[PDB]
């Protein structure tokens, strides 16, 4: 059956630790079923808001204007409908960003009305994923690894990209205090050239990294991540900084990136990221995503990396070690962690309704 | 005399009309000096909050944390140190317009404290400058040409890439009216693909426009923009959505476009754009700049021009034909419009210092 919006709306959330934001869209079909999606806003800090406005007042009108076939016909047609917007505004991200949350929702919408989770709704067989402590701040690693291994986690990633002594002392201790089996992964946020980042990457081996994280700026030549990935000896990971079918074509066809890891909050959402994680998969290159935000986004992720677990190289979703109540209050998924991993059930759709007035009670 | 931001404050304005949105911004120098400037915020509707945001949360601490020898110096340390941030982001748009709207102010500033009209500051020789009625709409273009002729206006660009047999109808018909020495433009806004810009390129001749505006997307590739060109009667325009250097060196590599138009409170600012329009000027080429924003940013483009006002054919300033206060209360020039030509005048600066209180009193 087509999806007829006929109520869209974006709610802003900020819990006070600087503040985590969070946006939360909803999509209300004509009759009455309703759909839940996030729109990635971490940056800048006062891009919470706009996000919003542009769900409500560019997005909305469209998607209440006629029907859709399904997400994504509905994707399709606010792709389209904003691309020249887009150019005028140079505004590609927020314009993403608030189409993959509307995407997330519709998804949800026709998940929930067809009465399947949405991981089997994407034609996953599975409910069970891995995971990972995303996030680890340098201060002192160790310390915070310890309580996510308490936690049930079994995977780590350290962050790097601050002062290359500190940044190797973390790396190869956390490796000696998690043992050798233990996955552990480091993320540089774009902090390096091109000479750092060769040398950090061949300093950092003994540490047996799973994987480099956007060691370079994504704006940085092909060849440039190229001769990176070469010279590395642990595969290089990207994908956060990424948007749009042609863009991750390109980037997969380079393999300069074993892991791509695209945010289904930030572009695409599941009508786009689902046949790049295939791509990914079937190249035989590693996806795992990882989504920094609260709850809606971190179980989106998980149900469409239980639908592309990969083969020879599964996936782990990352999942943001830093405290924060909009994460764990819409993420019901995270309280069956264990051993590594946790089962996103048969609740149709993202499996999770949020209570708007709990979440402002708690801000 | 070196600047030393001390305060930057943003203050956002709405008038009803839905409604015409503005972005003012004032730079305290540490001697107390004030210079004012415009940040672009037309589209998308609702995106001018977010724009202050961005100037009082994320340029202001850059700039009031440091000196500059000079606006320029200013204008490139903002925009390295958020080059990542736009990446993050993907707020290119936004960011380069807080920035342009801040360099407007720098260079406000500056042009004050040098006792200077900043026309003279930006090394100029006269202050006359010519100006055309811009975006005049399709349902009644006689209507509105003949009013602002009546105005005091000599030159009209009008809308088209709705309907092509409508547009040619319009085109020929305010030809007719106009007589012929009248300068005639036309603007598509990137509404054609191009097999349809080559068709009505053609269909218009008979108008003898002097450049038709943006008849395809920015976005396409040189190829198309090299076969539009050379099949076209009459030069092609673009450069309200062009940013950043390197896109200016391509676009005047190509010579595709023959009037360049950019948008200095989109983007550049004085700093970026002086260099970029002289360029142009010296490469036989034309430069017609336009502001459809609030006074200060058309004042600031006003400017612009007379400090650079063309050797091959003079440029013309672009004034929107659509009421507005915003700009009329903040354009002093434009009461001395005779013979479709203004003249700044000596008073230092952008010549005007808007008046808040006023201003949202009036909305």
């Amino acid at each position: 059956a087509s999806i007829t919006p006929a109520r869209v709306r974006a709610h802003v959330f900020r819990y006070p630790v600087h503040d985590r934001p969070a946006v939360l869209v909803e999509v209300e079909d004509s009759d009455g079923a309703v759909g839940w999606g996030e729109v990635w806003c971490n940056f800048p800090a006062c891009g919470a808001e706009h996000r919003a406005r542009l769900v409500e007042t560019v997005l909305a009108p469209l998607l209440t204007a006629r029907a859709f076939a399904d997400p994504a016909q509905a994707f399709a047609h606010l792709e389209a409908r904003t691309a020249v917007l887009a150019i005028q505004t140079g505004e590609p991200g927020p314009l993403a960003q608030a189409i993959a949350g509307l995407d997330i929702a519709l998804c949800d919408l026709a998940a929930r009305r067809a009465g399947q989770p949405l991981w089997a709704w994407l034609g996953g067989s599975g409910d069970r994923i891995g995971v990972y402590a995303s996030g680890i701040n340098p201060e002192n690693p160790e310390d915070v690894v310890a309580r996510k291994a308490a936690e049930g986690y079994r995977a780590f990633k350290l962050k790097v990209g601050f002062d290359d002594a500190r940044d190797v002392r973390n790396a190869l201790h956390v490796r000696e205090l998690l043992g050798a089996a233990t996955p552990l992964m480091a993320d540089a946020n774009q902090g390096w050239d091109l000479p750092r980042a060769r040398q950090m990457a061949q300093r950092l081996g003994p540490a047996q990294l799973d994987w480099l994280e956007e060691p370079l700026r994504a704006d940085r030549p092909a060849a440039e991540w190229a001769e990176l990935a070469q010279a590395a000896p642990m595969p290089l990971a990207g994908g956060e900084n990424i948007a749009g079918v042609a863009a991750f074509e390109t980037a997969l066809a380079a393999r300069s990136l074993r892991v791509m890891q695209p945010d289904l909050a930030k572009w695409g959402g599941f009508s786009g990221c689902l046949p790049v994680a295939r791509a990914v998969v079937a190249a035989g290159l590693r996806y795992c995503p990882h989504y920094l935000g609260a709850g809606i986004g971190l179980q989106a992720s998980a149900h469409l990396l239980a639908a592309v677990p990969g083969l020879a190289s599964p996936g782990l979703l990352g999942v943001d070690a830093n405290d924060n109540p909009l994460r764990s209050l819409l993420s019901p998924a995270l309280a069956t962690l264990h051993e590594g991993r946790i089962t996103l059930g048969g609740a149709p759709g993202l499996g999770v309704t949020p209570d708007l007035a709990a979440l402002r009670a708690a801000c």
